[PDB]
């Protein structure tokens, strides 16, 4: 079993904090002196990439592949997802990611972020929504949209859906909101990226739709990065979802060290709030370390030019069989690398209103 | 000066045998014209077959064409390869000309030969005054139709029971969905699936029995002529279909007359299967490419030259523009493009089969919307 396990790191635009979290989590692993928790050194090589270009994506993947890595941690968007994950799959290198999960049956991808659709549909039912507005972008795929369409008639949901991910002129958001008001819509499900959600909620406040009698359900696990204070102060209801629990001691002990890091070596640790994707980045290193510790205890042989490895299968299986407690709670996977047996906490405005899991569905406090 | 030979790439996938025959045949038809105004340069190609839509296969095939030096690439993508392939083309300013499913997305360097279907579907749903209906779909052609239905449903009073069926392996699951839909009193189905999948669904309709008379199946796929619907039609179903090839069009007739006489060994699938609309689009792709390059020559445009360093080719933008500005008459009717390489000013013909008989019911275009024949 090698003394050093090397992993790749594939970072994109807008992942600076996660890159700091990645370096910090690797440091936390390596500086443990308990040699049962640290029986090998963890090394990485980072590449930064532009997703919109196959050349940059393929180049970064190939740079890691030729270097010899036992797994790749990284990020994708809609443009790069298939490129990156299909490369990993073809070469049997496991990709561990905090990026949006897929519905698709895919191999060699460990999807750290749990699916949100179940929790959304349970809360729509719990609140007895019938008429509602569905504002969405497609940057996290179509899983939520499809689940709503499958269930709508059977739940009597009358969904006015508006695709908003291509809107550049904020006046277009304003006209949609105005149109929805003339149809007496009070309830909005917003399935967008955090930055987009913030833009939409500012338009809500500008138009005065942030009073009592309106309800915004924000379908994004990035709840703590949403600027919703101004909406809350007007009296409208807000519902949100999180997978990081501030009362979890692992979260508390990470945060206490994290906020004290040097801003020069760890940008965005000290000023910016911790993104849930940075928590998932920490949790990715936990999963990788556990899998490789498992392989070593079982005496599995891990061994080790991209365009011109059956130890890959063993690594993938070891990754998917982990059961660990992380900043994002209980971490386990199914055979497609999807989180299973996870919990989503549900927030109302600023308190925790209940929780959601796959077996109990939504349980209100 | 303008080169005596223009070379294009060809990127072919699994299950594109007929289209590959149509590509070679259309290149032959271009090259064997003796009128030197219609043929001022030789058209050459280099073909790669993509053993998979995984990135390894796709990157190798793209890089092989790029190093060969091609002035444009004709080819195919699926959901797995679309972004990989089109982004490679886009980064190098090489235009990709394709009969594959179009996208909603604003992309550059992609000439999308296949017209969008969503407009015609929504017009026919309105024309028939459907309110309650079943939407059975797969995602192999993207989400454009699904999103358009969802955007319009409340304003049109559509009560749409959507079922995603593209992952079904066991045909009994199709039977269970139908039985579930019967519990909801459903008679009207919009089926937005690949042809093979549509044929499986309609076989289950026939095996069940009692799902023809009183039912209406709107088949949202331009591959109408490959759909096996005879047994459904004989039981009294209504069927609505869509096509972009008119067999009475003289360009189609003169192509077909030669096509069906080609040698089966050099041109597999020309004699033993009807012409797939994607094969017609493949022919039309070569028409578009020839016209664009004839135009570039007349304008004295510099077309000189043609992986993994990104350095776009300077001449690429001019080639793309020439491609997108064409206005030509093809097997798929009038061919024009918008700035994103989407077909514009195209016609979709609408077919109805009912127990009284079978006919062309009308046509659809963006400006006239749905026009019924008498
Ligand atoms: C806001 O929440 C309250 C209970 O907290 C609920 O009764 C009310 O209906 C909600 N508003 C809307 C528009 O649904
Ligand atoms: C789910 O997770 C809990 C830990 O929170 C564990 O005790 C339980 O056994 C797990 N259930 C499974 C694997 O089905
Ligand atoms: C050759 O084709 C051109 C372009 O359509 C046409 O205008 C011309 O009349 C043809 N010439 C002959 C000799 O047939
Ligand atoms: C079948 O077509 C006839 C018109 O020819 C129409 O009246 C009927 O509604 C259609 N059937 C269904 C189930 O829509
Ligand atoms: C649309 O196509 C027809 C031929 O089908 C052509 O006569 C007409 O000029 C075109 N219209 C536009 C707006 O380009």
């Amino acid at each position: 079993f090698p003394n050093t396990i090397s992993i790749g790191g594939l970072f994109m635009r807008n992942t600076v904090q996660e890159h700091s979290a990645f370096r910090f989590a690797v440091q936390l692993y390596n500086t443990n002196q308990n040699t049962t928790e640290k029986p090998f050194h963890l090394n990485y090589h980072v590449d930064h990439l532009d997703s919109s270009n196959s050349f940059s994506v393929t180049n970064a993947f190939c740079s890691q592949f030729s270097r010899g890595v036992y797994a790749i941690f990284g990020f994708y968007d809609q443009m790069s997802m298939n490129t990156l994950t299909s490369f990993c799959g073809a070469l049997h290198t496991s990709f561990v990611t905090p990026s949006f999960p897929t519905d698709a049956d895919v191999q060699f991808v460990i999807q750290m972020r749990p699916a949100l659709k179940g929790a959304i549909l349970s809360l729509l039912s719990y609140y007895k929504w019938e008429k509602f507005v569905y504002l969405y972008d497609t940057e996290r795929g179509f899983s939520v949209l499809q689940a709503i369409m499958e269930a709508a008639v059977q739940n009597n949901w009358q969904v006015t859906a508006r695709s908003v991910g291509n809107i550049k002129d904020v006046q277009e958001f304003r006209r949609i909101i105005e149109e929805m008001d003339r149809r007496q819509e009070k309830r909005y499900l917003i399935d967008c990226e955090v930055e987009r959600i913030n833009t939409i909620l500012e338009q809500v406040v500008i138009l005065g739709k942030h009073s009592r009698g309106y309800h915004y359900m924000l379908a994004n696990l990035g709840f703590t990065d949403i600027l919703l204070e101004r909406v809350m102060h007007g009296g409208a209801n807000i519902t949100g979802f999180q997978i990081v629990n501030n009362e979890n001691p692992m979260v508390q002990q990470f945060i206490q060290r994290w906020v004290r890091l040097d801003e020069r070596e760890f940008p965005e640790a000290k000023n910016a709030p911790l993104k849930y994707t940075s928590a998932l980045t920490h949790d990715a290193i936990l999963v990788i370390a556990e899998a490789f510790r498992y392989l070593r205890r079982q005496r599995v042989d891990v061994s080790r030019d991209c365009l011109a490895w059956s130890q890959g299968i063993d690594i993938e299986r070891a990754l998917k069989m982990v059961q660990v407690q992380g900043m994002t709670g209980n971490i386990q996977f199914d055979t497609y690398g999807r989180r299973t047996n996870y919990t989503i906490d549900v927030y109302e405005m600023s308190r925790k209103a209940g929780y959601w899991n796959e077996y109990e569905r939504f349980v209100p406090f």
